[PDB]
């Protein structure tokens, strides 16, 4: 066990009662960092662990997609917790009065929580800071190496971020412990009624199309660890030997499809890191993948947790900020409204069949969310209202939305954070452009159009 991988924001003396984990952003049982790490301090103190959810009053800001494919996996992981006589609370409403009532009334000795370098997560441990008495500490269980251990600094790219993290795999990347289960069976509603309660409220809100059926179709990934785990295991065995040459090819399934789950925490990143690692496939295949679940996921973390401001123009790099102000009362080629975006009524087919694809699968390509975050910087009054519709867009119908990739990856696309300057173009300024010419030339826009009518 790593002391490297916990964290205190505040000391206090340490009660004689459950040692409380307050879960958020890693869903899961197994290979859990900040569990294994509560259930050690439990054994340490002779006493029993105890976690805890919070179901926020943020719910709405999503869709039922979010809503379900969440709720769906905490049902799973309750059995599973249940299993190694850990037993699960779900609070409902601000965690900053929920969780500052469970401390009090179940009397606890120790909270511990996950790492998330977002806004709305520091917003809770800032009000959940002010009403605890007792040890409250913090772990990184999504990163493999620590978010302040990878570098203590805005990596400004990916060419300074990647030989700091290679240098601390040999001490990180290890493999995790059995969860011990209790000793004993220690002493706020099921998640049932919270789901159809939920998605009633949600109902209104939901995306369909003119015939008045859903659009979302939820059988493309189904959620739980136990789901998680199998996909981990198709994409080692049929995917990652053709992934290095298919990754930018969104007419081919070739990606691992392992982002809901790593969103959400139903699986763990150096879970997959291990399994990759030690198969063999194609090396050129393997540099790539290791290169995506590692370098730029975990420099998405690293781009949140040292810019408060990860969400706005004053994040941008400064050669980009100064090139997209010259050119900013350049005229716009067209100038669409959030809704003309979120329905996909653009004159590019292009950009229309990835929102199509966005909206339906609630997983859009890879390749295509370049060229689809791209496009709005393009067609927007201003660059500023081009990150506030690309961040709506992202977080409402991406079913891995709302994450520090979400965030890093849209500041790529507009603002260049993590890259280069490129020709300098009207409008765009010296931002990297994505032609639709260009992707005819790399892969089948026919096909990918008629695939999301
Ligand atoms: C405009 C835009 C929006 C995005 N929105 C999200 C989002 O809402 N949520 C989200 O988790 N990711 C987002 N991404 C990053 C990336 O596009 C997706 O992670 C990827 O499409 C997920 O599909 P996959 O896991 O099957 O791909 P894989 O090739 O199997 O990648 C595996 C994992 O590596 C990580 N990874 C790979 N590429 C990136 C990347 N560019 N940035 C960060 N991590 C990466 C991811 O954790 C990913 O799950 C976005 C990128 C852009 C440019």
């Amino acid at each position: 066990m790593n002391p490297k991988r916990i964290r205190a924001l505040k000391s206090g003396k340490q009660g004689d009662g459950p040692v409380v984990y307050w879960m958020s952003r890693d869903q899961r049982a197994e290979d859990n960092w900040a569990l294994l790490f509560s259930r050690a301090i439990a054994k340490e103190a002779n006493v029993p662990v105890v976690v805890v959810f919070c179901l926020t009053d943020e719910f709405l800001e999503a869709g039922i997609r979010q809503y379900e494919f969440m709720l769906k996996g905490l049902q799973e992981l309750e059995v599973s917790l249940s299993r190694k006589k850990i037993p699960s609370f779900f609070l409902r409403g601000d965690p900053g009065e929920k969780i500052s009532r469970f401390v009090k009334d179940y009397n606890a000795g120790t909270l511990v929580t996950d790492f998330s370098p977002l806004r709305i997560k520091n917003q809770w441990i800032e009000k959940v800071i002010s009403g605890i008495s007792i040890p409250f500490f913090e772990v990184d269980a999504h990163n493999v190496v620590p978010c302040w251990e990878a570098s203590q600094k805005h990596e400004y790219a990916a060419h300074t971020f990647r030989p700091k993290l290679y240098a601390l795999l040999p001490e990180f990347l290890e493999e995790f412990p059995e969860l011990e289960p209790n000793s004993v069976t220690p002493e706020v509603e099921t998640l049932s009624d919270v789901l159809e309660t939920g998605v009633k409220a949600l109902l209104p809100e939901r995306a369909l199309l003119k015939n008045k059926d859903p659009l979302f179709e939820p059988w493309h990934f189904e959620p739980g660890e136990k789901a998680a785990k199998k996909v981990m295991e198709s994409f080692i065995a049929d995917r990652l030997d053709s992934y290095g040459a298919l990754r930018n090819d969104p007419t081919k399934n070739m990606l691992s499809n392992l982002s809901p789950y790593l969103h959400f925490g139903q699986i763990s990143s150096q879970r997959v890191v291990l399994e990759v690692e030690k198969a063999e496939s194609n090396p050129g295949s393997k540099k790539a993948f290791l290169d995506e679940i590692l370098i730029w996921k975990e420099i998405s973390d690293n781009f949140c947790y040292y810019n408060p401001g990860y969400d706005g123009f004053e994040s941008f790099p400064s050669w980009a900020k100064e090139s997209l102000n010259a050119h900013r009362n350049d005229v716009r080629s067209h100038i669409y409204t959030l809704e003309e975006f979120e329905a996909g009524k653009t004159h590019d087919p292009l950009w229309n069949a990835s929102q199509m694809e966005l909206l339906s699968t609630g997983k859009m390509h890879g390749y295509t969310r370049m060229y689809w975050a791209k496009k709005i910087l393009e067609w927007s009054e201003s660059p500023e209202k081009a990150l506030e519709i690309a961040i709506c867009l992202n977080d409402r119908y991406e079913l891995d939305g709302r994450d520090p990739n979400g965030y890093a990856g849209i500041a790529w696309s507009i603002g260049g954070v993590h890259d280069r300057a490129w020709g300098e173009r009207e409008v765009t300024g010296k931002i990297r452009y994505m032609s639709y010419e260009g992707c005819k030339r790399k892969f089948d826009v026919k096909l990918y159009i008629e695939k999301y009518s």
